[PDB]
């Protein structure tokens, strides 16, 4: 034991993901005052938020979202908070994630892969959490008077495109088109344009 010199300046960050992981709220709740971001993440995109998911810490989960952890971070592989949830059939993060203002339609780095996508058959709340992820994805432009919420700034790169804020309310006009699986046709400030699904959610971030 004697050899190990004390370390004074130890990493918030490493603390919080750790704890964020095993499950100490308490830890976290102290980690979270100490840093300016609870959101940063580690080399491989990974986040308080990815931690509390996988370590179903339903406790942690709340608290982080509450206190402005970022739904929508993708680690190295593009999974999003709202990816790992499903992945593990948690109908009740997913709902947390969507009502904090996570992107349903978000798709991974390689293959292209939406949350719905990565439910998994073979184990309990994958009828429950799949329904779920498929009924927000049908209730998307539909609910709220059509009215999405911008989770990134876009610029249009052709004419029939919409440019929009992070934060800017979008008003869905068409969703179906069939020329367009991946984009709507949307109204902001009596322009419209075709809108990309995956920039958008049913509810807007917290601060």
């Amino acid at each position: 034991g004697t050899k190990r010199p004390f370390r004074q300046n130890l990493n918030p960050l490493v603390l919080l993901l750790d704890a964020a992981l095993t499950g100490e709220l308490e830890v976290v709740q102290q980690a979270v005052k100490e840093m300016n971001d609870p959101s940063q993440p580690n080399e491989e995109g990974i986040t308080a938020l990815h931690n509390a998911i996988c370590g179903a810490n339903y406790s942690i989960v709340d608290f982080l979202i509450t206190a402005g952890a970022n739904v929508n971070s993708p680690d190295s592989h593009g999974w999003t908070p709202l990816h790992c949830a499903a992945s593990c059939n948690d109908t009740v993060i997913c709902m947390a994630l969507v009502q904090h203002g996570a992107a349903i339609f978000a798709t991974t780095l390689s293959d292209g892969a939406t949350a719905f996508e990565k439910c998994d058959p073979y184990r309990e709340g994958y009828a429950d959490c799949a329904t779920y992820l498929a009924d927000v994805e049908q209730s998307m432009g539909l609910m709220n008077s059509g009215a999405v919420y911008a989770l990134w700034d876009y610029s249009a790169e052709f004419g029939d495109e919409l440019s929009f804020r992070e934060g800017e309310s979008v008003t869905v006009l068409r969703r179906d088109g069939p020329e367009e699986t991946d984009w709507w046709w949307a109204a902001l400030h009596g322009q419209e344009g075709y809108v990309p699904r995956n920039y958008f959610g049913l509810f807007p971030r917290v601060k």
